[PDB]
């Protein structure tokens, strides 16, 4: 028999959290069925540099990403907006969850979309006390290298936010306006004073910046190594080699193989759960007081709807057998961010000289910076309060070598036999996009659900006046708007790139190939010349120009529009699953009954702004605290570290 | 309580055909453990037009092969040798199997496959009565309406023949030695006696006719349904709608929807079977004589890795924690067939007259013929038996529309919205690549195990002497030869179409544009000038010929090259998990243990001549006259058909 | 043996909601003996769109008010009044009755009509709250398309409406005097208020509008399905498979195919109903309390 009270479903990023604070702090039993086992001796996992291939033996060099002893592998939908191409994007399978074979940043999110973004209760102000309890707890590294590329970038960029602040636009790219009107760039030479972007009070929303932070830890002998939610919360101080407290943490079980199929249901007050063991075998946890979901995005609705809360109709005409709430907005809403590429070139007698220092390290990781950046001027669909605040919407990026697939590396030619290439990146971090999850088998936990998630779909005119079609166009093109936007933002700084390098004494010569450069100067004339209403040129059917140079913008927009279609990488950065006022209230506590919560990111009713680690961690803190009752995660000392071992 | 003896783990093709006849001339108990539901009612797996999105929402416009609801989704690990891809192939997900999902065809697979490819008691003598058997029990249907394209093609495949039988070549791949020397191809006039290409003697190999057989029974209403696996065997006229059997097979189970996780396995007899419900609950079914696995190719292995037989050292690696036999072939050896694409344009006065009868319907489903030929004379890679015996190569296929997926399209121009296409299709039967399955987790059936399956691998030339370095070139380039020899084929016959047709009255014009034209009679030339030494020029480093002749010739072969690796689908006629002689005996029997026999299509030591659901069919029979002792299914009368409700 | 006591003979529009709201708060046995079966699969009776013979197949194209696996198919005498010509008019034929093959209309009757026309004790005020609870339980929804057609019509109407509140004429067709004088043309441009024609308390028994209510309900995918008595009352979640209750109406017996001949008959207390099965048997259950003839 497994009596249990407290009952986690899933060591994620936000399972370890809670639990491992959860057991510190209370003395009710535990038990975290968890579904992986620990990878603590594996040495791909640790080394940082096993994720990218040191290890693979020559037969089977693929991405811990791609293998199924990993991770989970769902297949979406075919996207309609991209070729009617299917993606597989990866959650996690070991304890810690997705951070065991994560890209390792910690972009908190800034103060703007927690405080006007998500509900009472949950402001910043409300909340930034778990942050700097988790990113304390991490503790991450920078890299303290000199390389001429970011600081070519970050000059700049400071070149260009001067004129931006003249001018008087108020919502332009590179403002800031907690810092009065101009955003803090780092400075450039010998051991400048670092920005730190998690800056505590959420200062800095945009900035730029000359390296990231990863969840390293530089060891006495000279060697990095992951750092992750099952390193630090879970790991031999704490937890018995066969699953089982020590000492303080004496009530704490940890099944590590383990797969639950659904929670038994007994009136409204959820009894018992069910899972599967390696060696074939169903047991049954019985529940007293509570249970919990932390089996991230995907999968905790798929729980929901197997569990027997959702909607009645869909789920009867699949037939599970049984029905318990009718709550139709289970699963609905997901979100995630995306990243469309772009290419450089190099001609000059030491442009080699000029990008030393970009492999990616064990302290980088492909990483060189380089900024985070707001709103473009001409973006049409920005929020009523982007004139009085800075928002973080495009998070740029840089790195050596060539990013682009091969197929596409065929169609322009550029490889990377030729040594002339780096890559900026624009991530979207206010992503438009809206999908839905659902079930397909009433049977037991799959590796592949309904997923649907359409991306850039084009508008089809209609007979109705143009006077009233252009504001479902606009809404329809918001993705294709967005894209492009950051494509003249990357455009537009090259050119100071050139002068700032030549003037730096580097006589080399920059010119963006993928995409071609031709197309961006068309772009940026059509841009300058038909002004806010250069997107009204994505139908040609409405604006009826018969002029060339309409038509010609118009072709050069239809041109582009394949790039951001074929040329880019799928975020793993899901998100919003059963958001606060859609399946939970501010308690994350399921809306039909009186003893299930669903206490990871499925919860956030917004994408934060960036690498979506550091807010499941947080509301792991939080729900800590609401369980509990009274705040000592809040009120623990910053310095105080769990044991590392 | 659950005991049985009769164990089925899987109601595939294989399964139902096993269970039902097993049932007929047995008085076992019999559980069928299915995993899956009955979609009598369904109208869009019963009307065979909903195969094409008849019933399909308009949110949600997809196709079975790819919903949840209906199919498995394993994705497969990236295709080195088609620019790191990753596939996604469909099992069947309810009775029947993958015949619910199917696009319904029945080439039983000639005499030449079985009598030098499959071990002894297996040849086509020797088997050829359950195939007619199968066959009987289905009796699919044809087309018997006019199309001009399949005549014009027909008779231009004449006219070549005619010179292929002289110039006393003897494995060109219109040539067939059964028939002489002359394969018979089908009349082209009003009412011609048709040519049945599943001959009952296997005296076709090489053959043309005019249209295929599908899975559909006319009704007297008018309108034309599915007829599968499930259909035929297992209906409510022997089943009851709970899952009991009916009077005469009152000794059959069925537990529609139950996955097995492993089988529970004691001393070397294998003793128990563990399956979950829908509801959550693990059972157990004793076993007190066998247990029969019919789990499709994929899945197979993967239950016999679960239930302890296979590898040690990576079984114990991951941690499975029973080991029963160490049989280091389990599971290896896949294969499947390919199948390339090719367009072509029309342009003429009455070209859409040409045309007209070519949309898919209930009985074609968008097949016009229109052929299957053998080797290519020059094709390198042949068998000993090649000159003495004609071998089933190239599976011919015909379809009005386009065929290429929206990119090409996008790349090439070609769009169906100029209304000047048909594709022409070379199924690859005798497909050269081999890959392996593995698990990753010991923990219950995923929907996604690790599968590697590299198909166009390019050469590495190495400083060894050319003079023993092109045997292993030929080897690996296989299927490049192969697939352009196929290239070949398809052009080689559209200028006999252009005379045909000029010559009965139509004045139109063909030339292909996909792949485009000019590329191939470049590639005519270069064979018919080089020899059989024309795949030398693969590896232009080797040959060391800088005549701009050969330079130009080997650059046409590279970028030739691209088209096979992006303009293709693959097929899902996945086949030889299990193999004769490599994990089983003769006797279908697990090697290792006394009462576990699998008997499902992973078990074929080599892939058939054509659409892998009869050869499974097959195998069902026989394997129930193995069990049984004695031929009762070979020996029942032709013309017996089970029930149709 | 079938004792009962609560006997409905037949599943019609009125079948349905009797049956179902007496077995939620009362515990007798009920049986309902309904001669048809449940169309839940059927996908012409599901789909809307299919009583426009979308699934017909080419040879059979009819409507199921035709079809005998649908409808009964009486046959009236000759209309002395229309050239001798007989009319066939059809009763549904499935649980939930005629609403399985109908048209899907909800309009509820004015109060006019029964406040003058209907007996003391059903007047419009005594019966107005059952016919919340019936719109309610259905929901049914509207078109929201704009069309010129029905706009022309709406304005002209008014043109002519106001003629006819001058002149004095006291029963004009275009008249109503709940609205003081002048009935409420709904309005002609976007998104303008809309009226509803089944109004709570009757204010509108003459009124001009623009869409109608009709018993589907649109699905999250996108397809609309037919809303009706036995889709409502009586599926699968409250009815077993086989004909019977599920929990708090386990006193709920279904019979789906049995025709009742007569109710064998006892002084003046019935006593007992005969029934026939499709395999041809007859049966007899015995009447405790009552009998229900809801047989249209
Ligand atoms: C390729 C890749 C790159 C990434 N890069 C970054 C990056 O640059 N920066 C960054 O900050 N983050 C990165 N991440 C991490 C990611 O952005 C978040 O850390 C992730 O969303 C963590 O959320 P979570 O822990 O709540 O969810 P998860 O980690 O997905 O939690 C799910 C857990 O529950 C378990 N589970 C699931 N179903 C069951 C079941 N039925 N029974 C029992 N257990 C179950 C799973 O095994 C898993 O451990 C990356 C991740 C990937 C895969
Ligand atoms: C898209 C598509 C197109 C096709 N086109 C053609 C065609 O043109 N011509 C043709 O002849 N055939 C076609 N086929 C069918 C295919 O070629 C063969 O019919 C197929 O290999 C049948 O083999 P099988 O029944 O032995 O395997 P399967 O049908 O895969 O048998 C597996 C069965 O076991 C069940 N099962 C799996 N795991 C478990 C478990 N753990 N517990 C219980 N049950 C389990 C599955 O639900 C399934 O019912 C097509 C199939 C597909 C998907
Ligand atoms: C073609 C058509 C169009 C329609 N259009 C509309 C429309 O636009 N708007 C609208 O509001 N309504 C429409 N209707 C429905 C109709 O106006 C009413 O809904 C109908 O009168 C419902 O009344 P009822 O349920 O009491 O009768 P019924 O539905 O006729 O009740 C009789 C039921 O009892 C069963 N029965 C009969 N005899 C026996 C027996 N001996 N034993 C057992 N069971 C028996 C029958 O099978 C049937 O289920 C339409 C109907 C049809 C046929």
């Amino acid at each position: 028999n497994l009596e249990a009270d407290i009952v986690i479903i899933g060591a994620g990023a936000a399972g370890c959290v809670l639990a491992y604070y959860l057991t510190k702090f209370s003395d009710l039993k535990i038990i975290l069925l968890e579904a992986g086992h620990t990878h603590f001796n594996d040495p791909v996992v640790t080394d940082p540099m096993g994720f990218f291939g040191k290890y693979n033996p020559p037969n089977e060099n693929i991405r811990m990403s791609q293998n199924p002893s990993y991770a989970w592998q769902p297949a979406l939908e075919p996207d309609t907006g991209a070729y009617s191409m299917r993606n597989v994007v990866a959650h996690g399978l070991a304890v810690g969850g997705s951070t065991a074979i994560n890209q390792l940043n910690y972009i908190v999110g800034g103060r703007t979309v927690f405080d006007n973004d998500w509900p009472t209760g949950w402001k910043y102000d409300d909340i930034k006390k778990y942050f700097r309890r988790v990113l304390a707890d991490i503790s991450p590294i920078r890299d303290g290298t000199k390389v001429n590329l970011t600081n070519t970038i970050l000059e700049s960029m400071r070149v260009l936010a001067d004129q931006q602040v003249s001018s008087g636009v108020p919502v332009d790219f590179l403002i800031n306006k907690a810092t009065g009107g101009l955003p803090n760039i780092e400075q450039t030479y010998q051991g400048a004073p670092i920005v730190n972007l998690n800056d505590y009070e959420g200062i800095n929303s945009v900035c730029g910046f000359k390296s990231y932070y990863v969840g390293v830890n530089q060891l006495s002998d000279g060697s990095y190594i992951r750092k992750y939610a099952g390193n630090t919360y879970l790991n031999s101080y704490y937890v018995d080699s066969n699953g089982f407290g020590i000492g303080k943490f004496s009530n704490l079980r940890v099944i590590s193989d383990a797969v639950v199929d659904r929670i038994h249901f007994e009136g409204q007050r959820a009894v018992s759960v069910t899972y599967i063991d390696k060696k074939g075998n169903l047991h049954s946890v019985k529940v007293h007081k509570e249970v919990e979901i932390c089996s991230g995005s995907f999968f905790t609705p798929t729980i929901l709807q197997r569990s027997g809360i959702g909607d009645f109709s869909y789920l009867s005409s699949i037939g599970v057998p049984d029905l318990v709430y009718n709550n139709p907005l289970v699963g609905q809403g997901l979100r995630n961010h995306y990243s469309p590429i772009t290419q450089v070139s190099v001609t000059g007698p030491d442009a080699a000289a000029f990008l030393s220092n970009t492999a990616a390290g064990p302290t980088n990781m492909s990483f060189r910076g380089a900024g985070m950046l707001g709103y473009h001027k001409l973006e049409p669909n920005k929020p009523s309060n982007a004139g009085s605040v800075t928002y973080r919407k495009y998070e740029l990026l840089v790195t050596g070598g060539v990013a682009i697939s091969a197929d596409q590396q065929y169609l322009s030619g550029i490889s990377s036999s030729t040594g002339n290439y780096f890559a900026l990146i624009a991530d979207d971090i206010r992503f438009a996009p809206v999908g839905y999850i659902k079930i397909g088998t009433p049977n037991f936990p799959r590796d592949t659900p309904k997923i649907f998630f359409n991306t850039f779909v084009n508008y089809t005119p209609t007979t109705d006046p143009a006077d009233q079609q252009w504001p479902v166009a606009q809404k329809t093109l918001a993705p294709l708007i967005s894209a492009l936007l950051g494509y003249d933002a990357i455009y537009q700084i090259v050119q100071q790139m050139k002068v700032v390098a030549v003037n730096a004494g580097f006589n080399v010569t920059l010119q963006m190939a993928y995409p071609p450069n031709d197309l961006l100067v068309e772009l940026h004339n059509g841009l300058n010349t038909y002004g806010i209403n250069w997107w009204h040129y994505f139908v040609p059917s409405l604006v009826n120009d018969d002029t060339p140079a309409g038509k010609l913008f118009a072709s050069t927009l239809s041109k582009l529009s394949y790039y951001p279609r074929s040329g880019a990488h799928l975020d793993s950065h899901q998100s919003c699953s059963c958001s606060i006022g859609g399946t939970v209230d501010t308690e994350l506590k399921v809306i039909g009954v009186e003893n299930v919560r669903v206490t990871d990111l499925s919860a956030a009713p917004h994408p934060p702004g960036g690498n979506t680690w550091c807010t499941a961690a947080m509301i792991g803190a939080r729900a800590t605290d609401l369980i509990l009752g009274k705040p000592l995660v809040a009120n623990l000392p910053p310095e105080d570290v769990p044991v590392f071992t």
